[PDB]
């Protein structure tokens, strides 16, 4: 499993549940091609996006909807979704745990990157 | 001011000088329409992007070139970008500062709304 | 102004307003000498802890009373209070700015450290 | 297992390995009595501090040292280390995950708290 989201919720000291998020890679004309989505599970993890032979060199996109996640929640939040990117593969195959830590107005967003 | 923006470095423990930074709206056909840019000032700060007459409601995108920063300091970057997506509303009068903390493979952002 | 505090709050995303906070440093045995205590103004800053001439090299606490402030919005927090602890060093002039984010179960703290 | 920590380094973008801590709990006389200490596995993690019978209410601090963390890798920090204090199963028994990432120059902590 070369990429894996995971997601927590500041407010309620929990893993942020049934959170939806799209990855896109940027094509050779310079647009964003879908490549992969999903939503979190009960412990807020995402697996399974991809392949180690699909997941090659690129810059790629993950939006995640926090908007919703809010909202369903009953707060009207800042941001409309948290948007990670990054070129991945540059210097081989690595295995990427993209991390996410959600608040109304506020979210922070970190990479563990090992080969 | 309706909208300024500040930039620290969590490494050095500093404002983040120097930092480009381009401000798109979303247009009706769901495409990024450039609508202000700068670099931050010695104190991190970019002011003057916007005035009220023009910050209307809509989707906003601030796109910041975290990956320059850190390449200029010598120190290789995990994001292409910093993103931060917001939706503008009109509740009441309202100033937006964008705060953004910068690692080299982590960043967080928080909004200050007041009046 | 060697140093100054600045609270905001990542629920609501305003200034953490009338947060108290006490400033202690090490003593010789080992315990924490009360120095300075204030609460955030309406914007979020407290000023005027110290001087220049009595802010010596030494090791810092400060302790944010985050649960008292959660606790008047009817918020149940996780921590105690927030707790900054630092060495200050002179290396040239230096004026400090400790910034703390604030969810229920998360904090953030940064220094921002200029001349 | 009721107390675990996980660490990750923001400049590294990897889990902070080999990271000390101390867990301390307030005694009736208000005094910090030794609880538990670690170190942070090759996953940035510690697991086994203690048991659900020996961890019973009260309130707990965590110190994290991260100053002799930076100062391994050649950086001096701001920190002298991190604090994390709450209280703990206030209403019954739960499962705690304390998080702390980690720069030179600011750290954040979050609490997963699951029954
Ligand atoms: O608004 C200000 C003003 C001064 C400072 Cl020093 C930090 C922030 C915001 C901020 C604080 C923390 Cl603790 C983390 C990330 C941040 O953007
Ligand atoms: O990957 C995990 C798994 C469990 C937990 Cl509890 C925290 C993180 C990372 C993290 C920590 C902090 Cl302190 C802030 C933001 C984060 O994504
Ligand atoms: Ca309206
Ligand atoms: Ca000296």
């Amino acid at each position: 499993c070369p990429l894996m989201v995971k997601v927590l919720d500041a407010v309620r000291g929990s893993p942020a549940i049934n959170v939806a998020m799209h990855v896109f890679r940027k094509a050779a004309d310079d647009t964003w091609e879908p490549f992969a989505s999903g939503k979190t599970s009960e412990s807020g993890e995402l697996h399974g996006l991809t392949t180690e032979e699909e997941f090659v060199e690129g810059i790629y996109k993950v939006e995640i909807d926090t908007k919703s996640y809010w909202k369903a929640l009953g707060i009207s939040p800042f941001h409309e979704h948290a948007e990670v990117v990054f070129t991945a593969n540059d210097s081989g195959p690595r295995r990427y745990t993209i991390a996410a830590l959600l608040s109304p107005y506020s979210y922070s967003t970190t990479a563990v990157v090992t080969n």
